[PDB]
C-alpha cells in the first residue's frame, strides 16, 4: 500500500485512540518505518525521520529494532510462537517470572502473566477482592486511590481515574463507586496523609485495597508525588488491613529514574502491575505480581481458584523480547544513563519556563514536563514538532517527553529544543 | 533451562489460569518446541511429539511455525516493530481493517483494534452504550444474553458470562446485574425465541445490547444452536430497538464451518467481536467491528470521542501476521477442508456414543465433542492421551478437541482414538 492508499482505508476503515470517527480536525500521519530512537513519517508525500520523543507511548525504551530484541524474537519464532498457558509451561514464562520477582520490590514473588495493561489491573483487583473473600471478609470490596489518577480502560479499571478530570469522567453513574482522596500534592505534607489515613480509617470495612500510581501519576496529568507519600500509604495499609496495589505500568523499568517508583521510597506492595515498557515497546504483555501470602490466601476459605486465564496468557514471543528487553536494562549502567537523559532535559527546558502560556516545567527521570495555561492545540504543535523532526503527542495542556533511554545528549536537546518551540507557538496567536 | 530448571521456576513463581497456585494435583508440563499441527513435550524428562489437539486454546488454525505466517513477521520486524497509534498509522493496520470488512457479515465497515478477547468485548459493550446515549437514551444501559455463554474474565465480561453455574458463578454478589434468557436449546424451537422475546420486551427501555456467541457457545459448554435463532435475534433486536452484538472470538475464521458463525444463519450483528485465529495464534490481537450507524451516533450526541485506547493498539507486528493468516485462509478452499475436518471428527468420535459415561458426542465444523457424565480428572486424561501422542486439555465433563486445519486423516483418526480412550477411562471410575 502507498501512503496514500493507507490514508484511504484508515479515514474509511479504522477507529483511532480516544477519538471520534470522521470527526477528528488532525488526520493520523502514515509511518513507515522505525529504527533506533528514530521514525520514519510521511509528510507533503515526503518521508521524514523524526525522534520517537515518545517512546511511543512509553514503551520503547531500548528504542525500535534494537538488535538484541529482534534477534530474542526471531530465536523464539524459529522454535515455539506459543503454547496454550492451561496445563503446559515454557522456558521464556519461567526466565521471565525469574528475572520480575528479582528486580521488583521484595516480597513479590508470584507472577500472573496477561496480555495489557488494563488487564493486569482487573487482575490486580481480582486479586485484591478475592483476598478478602478468602479471608471471610467479602465486605471488603471497594477500591480507594488519591484523584488524578489513571489505570486503564476496561470498566474496573476505568472506577479508579479521577472523577472529575479524568478521561472516563462521563461513565461515572455506571462505573464501581469506588473511594477518593483528595489530589497528592508535589510537595510533602504531613496534613496529607493524616487526612488520608482518616478517610481511609472511616471506610476501611469496605476496603480490598488502596491503588495508586507511585511517584509519577502519567496519563492524569504528569503529576509527581513526593516518594514520603508512599512511605505512609504502606504503613496506613499495614495498620488497617487494607492492602496496597502499585500501578507501575508507565512507571517501571527506568523511567522515574529507579528500577520501579516505589525504590524511591523503599516500599514494596502487595500487589504490583507492569506493562508497556515491559517488552520494551515490541509487543503487547503485562504482569501483576504478588505476596505468597496474597496468593495462597487467594485460595483459601471456600474462594477457590482465580478464575482469570487470558488466552495468549505467558505469550512465548513476547516473554522472550521482554527477558532480553529486561536483561539490556539490567546489563549496563542504567542508573547513570537515567540520571544523564533527566540532566539533559531540565537543561533543555529550561528557557520555557518564561514564556508567557508556560505555567511549570518539571523533570523527573527521563519524563521531561512543559504544563501550558490551555489546552495545546494538536493542529498547532503537530507540524511544528514535525517541522523540528520530533515526534510529539501533547495531550490537554501539557507538551512532553518520554524519550528512549538510547537517545543522545544531542538527540535529548534537539527533543527538548521541539518542546520549547511547541510551547512558544501555544502562547503564540 | 533445562526441564527440570523451568518446573522449579514454575512451581515457585507462575500463576497458571484458572487455577490455585501451589494447590494443584496436575503439574504443568514442560513445552519445549512447536511446529505445524505438533507440540514438543517433556514427558520423564524426554521430549515428545505430540498433536496439538486444542490449537493451543483454538489459535493455531494453520498450525505453528507456518512459513507463510512466520516470514509475515519477520518481514515486518526489520521494518516497524511498533508505533503507537495515537496520531499515527501504517500500513500493517490499514491491510487487516480492509480484510476484516471484506470478509466479516455485511454493514461492519469500522474497527477498533484491541490486545485481547475481553478487551474487545468491553469495547464492544462501551460502543453500545455509548450510541444510546448519543441517542439521547441513557437509561438503555444493562446487556441481556441466553445461558451456557462466555465473553471473557475482565470484571465487565463476567457480568454476561451465566451466574448459576459459569466459571465466574462466585462473583454474582459484585457483577453488574444483566438479563439472562435461559439456555438456548439445540434444536430449532420457536418458542424458545417467542419467549426470549417476551423477555426482551419487558426490558427494552433499559437494554443497550443483546449479546451472544453465535451457533456455538464455547467455554461454557461447547454447545451447539441452531443457526435459526440467530436470526430471530436479529429480528427482534431490530423490532425492538436493541443493539446485536455477535462474540465471534472463537466461532470466527472458519471454525464452525462457515467464514463467521452469522454466516450459518445469513444475518449481521450491530457490533462484532473477534480474536484468538484472527493472528493464527502467534500473539495476542482482538478487533471489535461496528456498523456505520454505530460508528457515527458515538459522538452524534453531546457524548463525545469514544474513550479507549490501548497502548498496543494496532500492533504492527500482530497486525502483520494476521494479514497473513487470514490470507492464508481465503487463498485456500477453507470451506472443504472444514468440512473433511468436520468428516473426520464425526467418523472417529462415533463409537465414543456407546461409553457408559459418555452423553452425547457432538460435531459442527472443525470441533468435536465428548459429554460425559462426570468430571474428567486431569491426572487421568493427560498421561491417557499423552502416550497416544495427543496433547487434549478436558475441561469440567467435556473432552474435545478443536484441531489445526492442517491436519491430516491420519492425525485426525489420532486425536479422536485418544479422545474415545480418555472417555472410556472416565467411566471406569
Ligand atoms: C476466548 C474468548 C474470549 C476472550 O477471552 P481472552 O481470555 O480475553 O482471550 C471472549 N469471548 C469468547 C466467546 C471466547 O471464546
Ligand atoms: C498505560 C497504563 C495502563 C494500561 O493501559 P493500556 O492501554 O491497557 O496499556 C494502566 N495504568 C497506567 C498507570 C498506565 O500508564
Ligand atoms: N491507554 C494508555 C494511554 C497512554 C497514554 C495516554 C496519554 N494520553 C493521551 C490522551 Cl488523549 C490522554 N492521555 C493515555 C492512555
Ligand atoms: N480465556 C479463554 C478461554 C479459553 C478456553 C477455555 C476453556 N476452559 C478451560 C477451563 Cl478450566 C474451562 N474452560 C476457557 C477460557
Ligand atoms: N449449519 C451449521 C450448524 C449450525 C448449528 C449447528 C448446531 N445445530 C444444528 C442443528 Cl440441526 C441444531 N443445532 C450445527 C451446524
Amino acid at each position: 500500500l502507498t501512503p496514500e492508499q493507507i490514508i484511504a482505508v484508515d479515514g474509511a476503515h479504522l477507529w483511532h485512540p480516544y477519538s471520534s470517527i470522521g470527526r477528528e480536525a488532525v488526520s493520523p500521519v502514515v509511518a513507515v518505518a522505525a529504527h533506533g530512537a528514530w521514525l520514519t513519517l510521511i509528510r507533503d508525500g515526503q518521508p521524514i525521520e523524526v525522534l520517537d520523543a515518545m517512546s511511543s507511548w512509553w514503551t520503547a525504551i531500548h528504542g525500535h529494532g534494537h538488535p538484541a530484541l529482534d534477534q530474542a524474537l526471531t530465536t523464539q519464532l524459529r522454535v515455539m510462537n506459543h503454547v496454550m498457558f492451561g496445563g503446559l509451561t515454557h522456558e521464556p514464562a519461567a526466565r521471565l517470572a525469574k528475572l520480575l520477582v528479582d528486580i521488583t520490590p521484595a516480597g513479590l514473588d508470584t507472577v500472573f502473566f496477561s496480555d495489557s495493561g488494563s488487564v493486569s489491573v482487573e487482575v490486580a483487583a481480582k486479586m485484591a477482592l478475592q483476598y478478602w473473600r478468602g479471608r471471610g471478609l467479602p465486605g471488603k470490596r471497594r477500591l480507594m486511590t488519591w484523584r488524578g489518577g489513571y489505570h486503564g480502560d476496561t470498566f474496573l479499571a476505568m472506577s479508579i481515574c479521577d472523577p472529575h478530570g479524568g478521561m472516563h469522567s462521563l461513565w461515572t453513574d455506571v462505573l464501581a463507586a469506588q473511594v477518593f482522596a483528595p489530589q497528592v500534592p508535589r510537595d510533602y505534607d504531613p496534613a496529607y496523609s493524616a487526612a488520608f489515613e482518616a478517610q481511609l480509617a472511616q471506610h476501611a470495612g469496605e476496603l480490598a485495597a488502596v491503588v495508586v500510581e507511585p511517584v509519577v501519576q502519567g496519563a492524569g496529568g504528569m503529576r509527581f508525588h513526593d516518594p514520603r507519600y508512599l512511605h505512609d500509604l504502606r504503613d496506613i495499609c499495614r495498620r488497617y488491613e487494607v492492602l496496597l496495589i502499585f500501578d507501575e505500568i508507565a512507571t517501571g523499568f527506568g523511567r522515574t529514574g529507579a528500577l520501579f517508583a516505589a525504590d524511591h521510597a523503599g516500599v514494596s506492595p502487595d500487589i504490583m502491575c507492569v506493562g508497556k515498557a515491559l517488552t520494551g515497546g515490541y509487543l503487547s504483555l503485562a504482569a501483576t505480581l504478588c505476596t505468597a501470602d496474597v496468593a495462597h490466601t487467594i485460595s483459601a476459605g471456600a474462594a477457590g481458584a482465580l478464575m482469570h486465564g487470558p488466552t495468549f496468557m505467558a505469550n512465548p514471543l513476547a516473554c522472550a523480547v521482554s527477558v532480553a528487553s529486561v536483561e539490556l536494562l539490567l546489563g549496563q549502567d542504567w542508573r547513570t544513563r537515567i540520571t544523564e537523559l533527566a540532566a539533559g532535559l531540565t537543561a533543555g527546558l529550561d528557557t520555557a519556563r518564561a514564556l508567557p502560556a508556560v505555567t511549570d516545567v518539571r523533570v523527573c527521570g527521563a519524563i521531561g514536563v512543559i504544563e501550558c495555561d490551555r489546552p495545546v492545540d494538536l493542529a498547532v504543535a503537530t507540524p511544528a514538532a514535525l517541522d523540528r523532526g520530533v515526534w510529539l503527542r501533547p495531550f490537554r495542556n501539557l507538551v512532553y517527553a518520554m524519550p528512549p533511554y538510547i537517545c543522545t545528549p544531542a538527540e535529548i536537546t534537539q527533543i527538548t529544543s521541539a518542546m520549547v518551540e511547541v510551547a512558544r507557538l501555544v502562547g503564540s496567536l
